[PDB]
C-alpha cells in the first residue's frame, strides 16, 4: 500500500536514472517487443524527466497518438546491490507503461500522475543493466482522464450536417480526443530512480495523524498539549521500532518504543507538551524518524509532518479551530519546455508567486502534482486541495467497471502517497463529472460518487473533507454535490453565459448563492475567471482585455463578500496554459491571471492587493 | 429614383456640412422633440462624418442601445440659394433618421447604408439654419441588417439550461442582438451636405452602359467601335440636352443632341470609334457630360464611365471577352476611431495595398461603401462585387412583408446609386442566408430569393451577373444558390469543422468540389480563412498562429488550382476588424491577412508571391 519517497541514509541509497535517455516513436495499437533486447534502433534523445511532446520540433509529437519506448543503459557497484532489497521507481508514466529491464518484462501501470515501483532484485545483474520503458498516451471512454473514442475535443467545433465533413472524418488521422481542456502531454514526465532497502526487513510505511489539540493558543501558534499518532507497517521477513520526533531545530522532544506485531506494524500515541502548529503563512515541520531494531539500527526513515486539525463545522472550514478562508487558484503543471514534466525551479518560483499575490492556498486541476511540490508547500505554509485525475467524466463511465476500478486505484493511491502532508487539507474526488439532468440520471451519479465520497473518507488517516468540484450546470437537478463535506463550485457566469454582462452575471450569481444560502453547507469557488490577452486594453474592457479580467473578479468577488458561509476564492487560472487547438484557445488556455511565463496582467495585481488585507483566518 | 452624386459646376453648387457637430444621447425608444426646436442643451461634440460609438471614451456608446441626437447650425449666402432648388443630401445614417431643419420636420428614412435626400427650398431661411438629426440604431428581426429580438449575438455563448442565468436574462439591459460578425456601428457614418440645382428644369438621373464592342484588340486595350448608350432624367416643370463624350485627356471624341420626352427622358446611342477599354489593372475613364439646353446652358451634370463588358459563358467569367480569374478578399468599413466612418485616407491607402498584394478584387461585405470607394476602385482598376445588407436572414425574415420591402428597397437602391462604375462586375443580395434543410425550408428560400435575383436583373442597364453568398451549409439540400449566375462560396473547412486538420479539411473540400463540378456554374470563394494573431508563432502551426494562417491558405489553394471551373479566390478578410464581444473574438473578428491596422500578416505576405504569379485574364 505504501509508497514512502525514496531515500538516503545508513541503510538506505538511492540511484536517479534521470538524465537524457533513447526514445522512438513507434505505433497507434503496438510496438516491437524486440526493442527491450537489445539498443534501440536510430534513437532520438529525450531529456527525463520531461513531456515528451515539445522535445522535438522535426517531429510533430502533439499530434503522436500510441506508444513511444525510452531506454537507457545504467550500471551500479556490485557491492552496493549486495544483500540489499532493489526497487525500480517510476514517480510517474503517463499515461500507461510496460517496463523491461535486461529484456524481462517487470509489468504494466495504469495511472499517469501517480508513482508505481518494481522489485528488480533478481533482474538487475553487474555491468550494464538495459532499461525498455514502452509509454501509451492513449486516452478513451475508459481513461482517467477521460477521452472521447469519437467526435470532438472538449468544446470542438463541428458542421456534422455537411456530407463532405461527416465523410472526411472517417478517413483522418486518429487523434486522441480529450474529454478535458488541458494538453495530453505524455511520457516519463517524473523521476525514475532505483534505490534500496534491507531484504530481511524494512519500513514499508509510515503514517502520521494529529488526533487531538488541547488548549489552542489565541494565535493558534501553539497548543498546551498535541496528541499524535503514528502507524507504522513493514515488509520483509518481539522486534522494535523506535520513534523519534524531532522539532524544527533537530531536538527529539518526545520519544517511544512500540512493539512490532504481524501485515508487520506498529501503532501508537504521542503526547507532544506545547505543540508548535502548522498554519497557512506559518508552518512548522516536525520529523518522525522511524527506526527499526536489532545500539545499531537495522533500517530507518524519517517522515516530516505537521501538526493541524481540520474540521467542517456548519459553514466554517476550522483549521487548529480558526475559521479559513480560501485565496488562492486552480493551477496546472505547465509549462514550455518540459509540458506536465515536473521542474522544481518553476515549483520554488510558483511558490514565491503565491507569496507575492498574497494566496494562501492551491487546487491540484486536475491530477495529483509531484510529490516535491507538496513538500515545498508544507515548508512554506501553503494550504492544498488535492485532487484525482477523474476529469471529463459523465454516464458512460458510470456504468464501466474498469473505469471505477481506475477511479478507485487513484483515490487510494493519491492519499497513501500524500496523506502525511499537513498543507493538505481536503481531498477532490473529480473535476466537473456529469451530476445534473432528467430521469434517473442524477441519482445514476450519486450512485457512482457516493462510494467514492466513502473511500476518500476510508483511506485517510486524518480524516480530512471530501469534495467534488462541480461544473455550471443545472443545481437544482444535482442532487450529488450538496452532500459533500465542502461544496466546490465552478461557475462562469459572464463569460460563458451572460457574456460580457457583468450586472447580469452578477445576478444569476446572487440567484444561485441564495439557492445555496439555503442548502447550509461550506461553499467556494474552484474555478472562474476569463481569457485574457496580455497587452490588449480598453478604456471600457471587453472580453481578453486586461481590464475586463480585473473588472471580472472586482464584480464577482464584491458578490461572495456578502456571504457569510462562502469560504474561500479559488480562480481560474494561476497561469496560461497549453491545450488542444480550437477556436477558443488562443495559444492555449488564457485564463491565468499570470502569463505562461509567470508575468503579472492587471487583474494579477488587483488581486494581489485585496488578498493583502484578507486574513488567512477570521475573514469570515 | 435617381440618387446621383453631388456636383459643383456653373450650374450647381455643394455646401458640405461635414465637421463637429453638437450631439446627445437620447432613450430607448424615444428622444426629446424639443431637441429638434431649439440648440441641444449641454451637447457633446461629435465629427461627422463617422460613427459615433468610439468618440467618447467617458461614456460606453458600444452599449447604446436605441436613440442619438446629431445637431449643428449653418448659413449661407441668400444669393446663392435665390432661384435655386435646395437640397440635403445624406450620404448615410446608420441606422434610421429622422430630419428636422429649423423646426420644421423634413422626414425620414430606413437604409442604413444607402443616401437619401430631402428638397429644403421652402424651410431654409436668411441667416442661421438648425439642423437637427436622430439617429436609431436599433436592429431586429425586420431590419437590413437582420438582429435577433432576443437571445444572443453570431456564435454566441450560452448557458440556457441554468435556471439562474434564465432568469437574469430576462432583467437583463436591452442591447441590439445581431445577426451578423461585425460590430453595430451607428450614427452619420458618410457626409452630409447641402447642394443646389436650377428649380424650373434640371437632370435627376444618368445611365450609362456598354451595349456592344466590335472586334476587340487582342491585348483588350481598345475595341474597333463600342456602342454605348444613355438615359438621362429630368425633373421640374421641344427641349434638347446635349451629351459630350471626353476621353482621358478631357477630349470631345462623340457628340449626340437629344430631344426630351415625357419622366421627362432622352436616351439613345453614340458610338465610339477606337474606344479604350476598362479592364482590371488598367483602367480607362470616360466622362459622359449632359447639359440641358435652353448658347446659355440650364444645368450640367459630368457622369465619369468606363467601357467594359461582362459575361457568364459557361464556367467562365468575360470581362472584354476575356477569362477573368478573381483575385482578392471580402473588405469591411473598420477602422479604429471612424468605426464604420468612411475615411478617404483609409480608402487610398487600402488600394495601394491591394496593388501591393497584386490582388484585383473585393466584395463589399456586407453593404454597400462609400460612393467615393468605387470613383477610386473606377480610376485604380480594381474589380467590385456590390452587396446589400441582406445579412442574418433566416425564414423568419422570408415570411415578414416588410422584410422584402426592405430588401428590394436595398437592392433598388444600391443599384441606382452605381449603376455607371465600370469597376462593379457583380451584384450580390445575400449574404449567407438559410438556404438548406428539409420540408418546404429550400422551396421557401427559393420562393423568396427568385424574384429578387429578377429585380436585380431589372434594375441594372448594363445586366451584370447576380449571386448570393452561400454559408457552409448542406449543399445537397439546397436549391437556390446553384441558380445564381455566378456561385459564390463561404467555406471553413479546418478552421469552424476538422478543426486544425488540413488533411481533412483538403479531402472535405474535394468532396464539395466533386459536388459544385458538375453543376456546370462558374464557383469562387467569397470568404475562407483563419483567426490570426499577429507575433503568435510555432513550428508546427496551431491555430491563432501566423503559420497556420499561411499553411491554411497554401493548402486550400492547391486545391482549387486544380479545377478549370473555380474561377476566384476572395478570402476573409482583408483586415482584422471590430465585432460584438464573444468567446471566439478576440478583440473582435482576427481572420485579417492584415492588422486593423493594415499591417501584414505572415500569409499576406505569402499571398502576394502567388497573386503576383497569377495573371487577371487567362489563369485558367
Ligand atoms: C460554464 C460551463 C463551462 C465551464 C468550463 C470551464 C473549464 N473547467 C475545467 C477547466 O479544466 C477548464 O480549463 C475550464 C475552461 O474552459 O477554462
Ligand atoms: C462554418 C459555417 C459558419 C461560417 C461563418 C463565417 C462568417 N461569415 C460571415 C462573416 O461576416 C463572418 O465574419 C465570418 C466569420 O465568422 O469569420
Amino acid at each position: 500500500n505504501g509508497m514512502l519517497y525514496p531515500q538516503s541514509n545508513d541503510s538506505r541509497i538511492v540511484f536517479p536514472l534521470d538524465g537524457v535517455w533513447d526514445f522512438r516513436t513507434a505505433g497507434e495499437d503496438s510496438y516491437p517487443a524486440e526493442w527491450a533486447d537489445a539498443p534501440l534502433p536510430e534513437p532520438l534523445p529525450m531529456a527525463v524527466p520531461g513531456s515528451y511532446n515539445d522535445q522535438n520540433d522535426e517531429l510533430n509529437l502533439r499530434a503522436h497518438y500510441g506508444w513511444v519506448v525510452y531506454q537507457r543503459s545504467f550500471a551500479v557497484p556490485s557491492r552496493l546491490v549486495a544483500g540489499q532489497r532493489m526497487i525500480l521507481r517510476f514517480d510517474a508514466a503517463t499515461h500507461a507503461a510496460d517496463v523491461y529491464l535486461n529484456g524481462q518484462l517487470l509489468g504494466s501501470h495504469f495511472g499517469g500522475f501517480l508513482p508505481f515501483e518494481f522489485d528488480v532484485t533478481s533482474a538487475l545483474h553487474a555491468g550494464e543493466n538495459l532499461l525498455t520503458v514502452a509509454v501509451d498516451n492513449r486516452i478513451g471512454s475508459s481513461t482517467l482522464p477521460v477521452g472521447n473514442d469519437a467526435g470532438t475535443a472538449f468544446m470542438g467545433s463541428d458542421n456534422a450536417n455537411v456530407p463532405a465533413v461527416a465523410e472526411a472524418k472517417k478517413h483522418a488521422r486518429r487523434q486522441n480526443l480529450p474529454n478535458f481542456d488541458f494538453f495530453n502531454f505524455a511520457g516519463l514526465n517524473r523521476h525514475v530512480e532505483l534505490y534500496t532497502t534491507p531484504a530481511d526487513a524494512y519500513i514499508a510505511d509510515i503514517a502520521i495523524t494529529t488526533e487531538r489539540l488541547d488548549h489552542i493558543a489565541g494565535d493558534a501558534c501553539t497548543a498546551a498539549n498535541a496528541l499524535i499518532a503514528y502507524d507504522v507497517t513493514f515488509g520483509g521477513d518481539g522486534r522494535q521500532v523506535r520513534i523519534s520526533i524531532l522539532d524544527g531545530e533537530g531536538t527529539v522532544v518526545a520519544g517511544v518504543t512500540a512493539d512490532i506485531e504481524r501485515t508487520a506494524k506498529a501503532s501508537g500515541e504521542i503526547a507532544i507538551r506545547d505543540a508548535k502548529l502548522w498554519n497557512p503563512g506559518a508552518a512548522y515541520l516536525y520529523t518522525a524518524v522511524a527506526e527499526l531494531l536489532p545500539s545499531r539500527i537495522i533500517d530507518a526513515y524519517r517522515q516530516t509532518f505537521g501538526i493541524r486539525t481540520v474540521e467542517v463545522s456548519g459553514t466554517t472550514f476550522l483549521i487548529n479551530g480558526k475559521p479559513f478562508y480560501f485565496k488562492g487558484f486552480g493551477k496546472h503543471e505547465d509549462s514550455y519546455f518540459h509540458g506536465r514534466g515536473t521542474d522544481d525551479v518553476l515549483n520554488v518560483k510558483d511558490v514565491s508567486l503565491i507569496h507575492w499575490l498574497h494566496a494562501n492556498s492551491f487546487r491540484t486541476s486536475h491530477y495529483p502534482y509531484a510529490e516535491s511540490m507538496y513538500d515545498l508547500c508544507d515548508r512554506e505554509g501553503i494550504v492544498i486541495i488535492d485532487e484525482v485525475p477523474a476529469v471529463g467524466m459523465s454516464w458512460l463511465q458510470y456504468a464501466n467497471p474498469l473505469v471505477a476500478e481506475r477511479h478507485r486505484e487513484a483515490i487510494r493511491g493519491m492519499i497513501a502517497r500524500d496523506k502525511n502532508h499537513p498543507c493538505i487539507v481536503m481531498w477532490s474526488i473529480a473535476n466537473e463529472p456529469g451530476l445534473d439532468g432528467d430521469g434517473e440520471r442524477p441519482r445514476q451519479a450519486y450512485d457512482y460518487f457516493r462510494p467514492l465520497y466513502e473511500l476518500a473518507h476510508a483511506s485517510d488517516p486524518q480524516n480530512r473533507p471530501v469534495t467534488l468540484v462541480c461544473c455550471q450546470n443545472d443545481y437544482t437537478t444535482d442532487i450529488t454535490e450538496r452532500t459533500m463535506d465542502v461544496v466546490c463550485i465552478n461557475r462562469y457566469y459572464g463569460w460563458y453565459n451572460l457574456s460580457g454582462d457583468l450586472d447580469a452575471a452578477c445576478h444569476a450569481l446572487n440567484i444561485e448563492l441564495d439557492f445555496w444560502e439555503n442548502i447550509g453547507k461550506p461553499v467556494m469557488f474552484t474555478e472562474y475567471g476569463a481569457d485574457t490577452i496580455e497587452g490588449i486594453h480598453g478604456t471600457h474592457g471587453e472580453m481578453f482585455s486586461e481590464e475586463f479580467q480585473r473588472d471580472y473578479y472586482a464584480r464577482i468577488n464584491a458578490e461572495i463578500d456578502k456571504r457569510p458561509w462562502f469560504i474561500g476564492e479559488q480562480l481560474w487560472n494561476f497561469a496560461d496554459f497549453a491545450t488542444f487547438q480550437g477556436i477558443i484557445r488562443v495559444e492555449g488556455n488564457r485564463k491565468g491571471i499570470l502569463t505562461r511565463d509567470r508575468q503579472p496582467k492587471m487583474a494579477a495585481h488587483w488581486l494581489r492587493e485585496r488578498w493583502a488585507g484578507i486574513p488567512d483566518y477570521g475573514y469570515k
